[PDB]
This record gives C-alpha cells, structure tokens and sequence, in this order.
DNA sequence: GAAGCCGGCGG
DNA sequence: CCGCCCGGCTTC
C-alpha cells in the first residue's frame, strides 16, 4: 500500500493571497463569525509571525496585529479552489479520499506499480504541480497507510514532504510520541503518560485491558494495531465534506404541508452540490427556541434524490413524533458520506 | 432509542 | 477558543 496524503497549508490565507496579491508580504487574517463574536479562521505568514492563530478572538488578534488586514471568510470561493485541486489529485490516484476541504488521501500503489521511491517522486510531482498550477503550497506525506501518511505530513509542515518507508517503518514506530497520534489529544496523552507511555512501543509491555479503561476499545485496539504495524484500512473513493442547506420559514409551524415546500428546496441546493452519492442524510430542524432536532438514516450504498424526497419526509415526520409540543423555526438537510466515481 | 457526557479537533 | 460540530461510549 502506498498512500500520499495532501494537506493544504493555511488554505484560506493562501487563497486570499492568490486572489488579492497585494495582500502578500503583509499580515492577513481570515475571520469567522457565529450565529455574535468573531474568531480567526486562519492567518498568513506575517500575521502568524506576530503570533495570531485559529480560534483566537478577533479582539485578541488585533491586540498583537493592528497593522493586519481582517477579511471575512468566503467558503464558496475556497470551495471552488479546493475542488479544482482535488480534481488534479484525482487524475494522479487510483483512489482518492477527500478528508476535508484541505485534506485528501490518495492510494497510488498501482499508479507507481508498487515502487515506493516512485511513490515519493509522484508525491514531489504533485507538490510542484499544485504550486505551478494554482500558486498554492501543500504538504505531502508518503507512507504505507493513511494514519502514518497524515502523521508524517503534520511532522513536515510547512510546505513539507514527509516520508515513511515500508523498509524503515519500524524505526518510526519506535520513536513516535504517543501524543503525536490522531485521536490522542491534550487529555489522553496526559493520562497515558501515567503508566509510563510516551512512545508508541511502550503499550506492548503494558497489559491490554487497563488501556481500554483509558481509551475505549475502538481506539485502544486501533493503537494496538498501529504499534504492531497491522493497521491497514484502505483508501476509499468517498468525499467526507458535508453539504447542507437550510431555509428559515415564514412562521414557526408543524404543518407538514408547509414545511415540505421548504424541505424540497433545501435538498435541491444540496443533492445538486453532491458530486457523488451520499451514504448519509440528516434532516435538521431548528425550533422557536434555537434548539436542534436532527435525525438521519445510513444507506448500504448511497441514496439518490430518486429515494430522497420521501427519506427526508419520513425523517421529518419521525421528528414530528419525537417532539410533539414544539414548532419548527428553520429546516435543514445534510448530505455526507458521499461515494465518488 | 435516544439524550447526555466526554474528549478531540478545526474554523 | 466553542459549534444549524462530531462521534463514540454511558446512561435513563
Ligand atoms: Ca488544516
């Protein structure tokens, strides 16, 4: 298995700088607002230089960067920018998995006919192409599975090319900090250190069960496989980006004859923004009181709009027995788990 | 089942 | 830092 993982450096920042080149060499800050207060989406080199970073409240960011340019975020254009890039990658890969707007996994095992060095060069070729074609720097990871490829990518930022070779893989498994693992955050590392575990290997000397009592099987076991180099878990042809449209109603209601004519339209601005076939739909409804009542059914394959309008209709109506007192302010749909062709 | 907590992650 | 968040595990 050869996976190249692609990560877009400070994408939103980069897109803006590409669109408005006079922003370059000068602090730029992309901002995000609630339903209110605003925070930093991303920030460019110079903004980051001064200490800005995601989540930072815009007041705070101004405290340390008054010379900065604060723009509102434009998801759609960054999405158009993302999709162009995902397509480039697509041509390069046997299977592509679009993890997010700025992340994709690529199985290329076949493309380079199993040759890991040609894997790395393909990975070089990809970096150079995105820069040449879109003026954007990404960070690649090349490794014999998804999880490793992400890890080595994050180890290689900014504008990196990380590498774990099947032939060398065990030395990397030997020096990996437990905290550097996806799924292991601030709390879990803090607790996992307590037995004497900061390297991945450490677990193998420590008994099995107690670890679950700190992790939960599904992760405790997922650590065990990584340590042993038994995690495979293929790269699937699916997009993980959720597409979802809402529509506020003329008045709060419960009359299905009123809300269907708003459900339909919410799906059209979504089941069209599909590019594939969703294994998941979620009917989402906001009440008079801002509270949220969301139900959704999983499909073996996907679901077309062929089944959609009634999957959504009964999914609303099931929420109309689950809540019986309250009215609906706003109605939404979310399509994710998209299978690609 | 389905609310709710906990913990991780990214706009 | 917290969400038309998220999933996973616990609990009525
Ligand atoms: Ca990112």
């Amino acid at each position: 298995m050869i996976v190249i993982f692609v990560d877009f450096d400070y994408f939103f920042a980069q897109v803006e700088e590409v669109l408005n080149p006079q922003y370059k060499g000068k602090p730029l800050v992309v901002c995000v607002y609630s339903g209110t207060s605003g925070a930093v989406a991303t920030a460019n080199y110079e903004a980051r230089k001064l200490g800005v970073k995601a989540g930072m409240p815009i007041i705070k960011a101004m405290q340390i960067a008054p010379s900065a340019i604060y723009v509102p975020m434009r998801k759609p254009i960054y999405e158009a920018f993302s999709n162009r890039i995902m397509n480039l990658l697509n041509k390069h890969a046997d299977k592509i998995e679009v993890a997010s707007i700025d992340e994709a996994y690529l199985d290329v095992t076949n493309k380079v006919e199993g040759n890991f060095e040609n894997g790395i060069e393909l990975a070089r070729k990809i970096k150079q192409e995105i820069l040449e074609k879109e003026k954007i720097t990404v960070t690649v990871g090349v490794a014999p599975n998804k999880i490793l490829a992400k890890i080595i990518a994050d180890k290689s930022k900014p504008n990196g090319l990380g590498v774990i070779r099947p032939t060398e893989v065990q030395d990397f498994l030997n020096e990996l900090d437990i905290d550097e693992i996806p799924g292991i955050g601030s709390v879990l590392a803090r607790r996992l250190n307590e037995l004497g575990i900061q390297k991945l290997r450490d677990i193998l000397s420590k008994n099995y069960n107690e670890l679950e009592k700190i992790t939960g099987k599904a992760k405790a076991l997922y650590l065990l496989k990584l340590a042993q180099n038994k995690y495979s878990e293929p790269v699937e042809n699916k997009s993980k980006i959720p597409h979802g449209r809402y529509l506020t109603l003329p008045y709060n209601t419960r009359d299905v004859k009123v809300i269907l004519p708003y459900l339909k339209k919410a799906i059209n601005e979504a089941y069209n923004k599909v590019n594939g076939i969703p294994m998941r739909i979620t009917v989402i409804a906001i009440m008079e009181d801002l509270d949220i009542l969301s139900k959704g059914k999983k499909f073996k394959h996907g679901i077309s709009i062929d089944n959609a309008y009634k999957v959504a209709e009964d999914l609303l109506r099931e929420l109309l027995v689950r809540d019986k007192r309250r009215n609906v302010r706003r109605i939404g749909v979310k399509l994710d788990n998209i299978i690609i062709n």
